[PDB]
């Protein structure tokens, strides 16, 4: 075939997301990739490979394999990301069916940053009264606030003692509840996921919405709201790929972009020109990889640490699994400090190591120093992996010359702000919001 409805340029989790959901949807894709293998910029890598990416001088085979283990142990994610359990993005992976492929499993941990050491997130009442994050007039204040959060119906009055999710700012919220200043950064940082604290004065609704699904996330497996595939993130680039041929969808491979194909006077896409031939679509969805001139910077840096340990994080009964939330003010920042940590438990490393991934938006002419006081967190510290990158958005919609693009990845440690994009980019496309019928 040479024409196609929709041609899809990279294989990294975004575009990977969309060509699935447009061949699910009857479409026609010819996805392509110029990289020998998937993942485009967040590829997943063996620790061999890894080391050849990250050091001047990778050490030996041997020193490796006895430090560490065998390769086929370890699929390490360049931006690990976890899931919401019961977000928008599982429901979309779901309709996709690329969980036919792909196992997610239960993140064990939920962790969140306080005055140099950290603490689980209380999801319910029970972990809400059992809280070091709180004095024990607050652990009674909280308490009440979680079962607010459960009871609220939107058809009962009576339910939402006093408070309009509409007229009430958030900080209104937390004043009817009595809530503390740390008490609120943890929920807004940590349980609604917001990035900054713009939220308290915006409505309460969304805030509301995000805490709720939240704790809803964290009640469905018992554990935190996150899941985390089996073998890591690498699997649903080929997960899609498989889902693809299903639909009669092709993903080529290793197969660069000699030239890009436009429409004469309008100077729309066309097609595309490639060592295999010459493919043709009325759209292209890509990321800013393959048109750095229609893209910009954000002006943002994001700084990511891979860290090897040969113990679990402490302070975290030891969990084989957990994301820690260091929200910007404990450091002075104008950022939120991330972590993912994983392990053998979802079969990304060998037995008895721990991967300890640590991310920010760099606000310094020292990258590295931003990340001392989370280092500090995972104890002794076998090796670091640490590299920084630069965010790109694109210049324009894609309306004008049927040329969709992503975002580079952020440096969030869950899939928020990954599957805003998706959404967005799908109503770009199509004219209309994603819907899954």
């Amino acid at each position: 075939d040479t024409d196609y409805d929709v041609i899809v340029l990279g294989t990294g989790i975004t575009e990977c997301i969309l060509s699935g959901l447009l061949s699910v949807d009857g479409k026609k894709v010819l996805h392509i990739d110029k990289q020998d293998h998937y993942g485009g910029e967040a590829a997943s890598v063996t620790l061999s490979q890894l080391y050849e990416k990250f050091k001047q001088n990778p050490i030996s085979k041997e020193e490796r394999e006895s430090k560490f283990g065998k390769d086929r142990d370890w699929n390490v994610d360049l931006i690990p990301k976890f899931l919401m359990a019961n977000g928008e993005l599982t429901n979309i992976l779901i309709h996709t069916d690329v969980t036919r492929y792909v196992d997610f499993k239960q993140v064990s941990g939920s962790y969140v940053f306080k005055q140099g050491k950290i603490y689980k997130v209380p999801a319910n009442e029970i972990e809400a009264i059992s809280s070091p994050l709180m004095g024990i007039f607050e652990k009674r204040r909280m308490k009440k606030f979680l079962e607010w959060i459960s009871s609220y119906k939107e058809d009962d009055l009576s339910t939402h003692q006093g408070l309009d999710l509409d007229k009430n700012t958030m900080d209104e919220v937390y004043y009817k509840f009595g809530l503390g200043n740390s008490t609120k950064e943890f929920i807004g940082h940590a349980m609604a996921l917001w990035t900054n604290d713009d939220y308290l004065q915006q409505p309460a609704r969304p805030s509301f919405e995000r805490i709720l699904l939240y704790c809803q996330s964290v009640a469905r497996y018992g554990k935190s709201p996150y899941l985390y595939p089996m073998y890591g993130l690498g699997e649903l680039p080929q997960g899609f790929a498989r889902l693809s041929a299903i639909y009669g969808g092709t993903y080529m491979l290793d197969t660069p972009i000699d030239e890009v194909l436009y429409k004469k006077d309008t100077g729309k896409f066309e097609g595309v020109k490639t060592k295999l031939g010459t493919f043709k679509a009325p759209l292209v969805i890509a990321d800013p990889t393959y048109f750095p001139e229609k893209c910009k910077s954000t002006g943002q840096r994001v700084i990511r640490a891979i860290c090897i340990l040969n113990h679990p994080v402490p302070n975290t009964s030891n969990a084989d699994s957990l994301q820690i939330i260091i929200p910007q003010s404990q450091l002075g920042r104008k950022s939120d400090i991330y972590v993912a940590i994983v392990s053998d438990a979802h079969n990304v490393c060998s037995k008895g190591h721990y991967l300890a991934i640590i991310s920010t938006i760099i606000e310094t002419d020292k990258p590295h120093i931003e990340l001392e006081p989370a280092f500090k967190l995972l104890g002794p510290i076998e090796e670091k992996f640490m590299g920084i990158a630069e965010l790109f958005e694109p210049r324009e919609d894609g309306s004008k010359d049927n040329i969709y693009l992503s975002r580079s990845y952020d440096a969030s440690s869950h899939f928020e702000s990954m599957t805003d994009d998706v959404k967005d980019i799908y109503f770009r496309v199509t004219g209309h919001p994603l819907v899954l019928k």
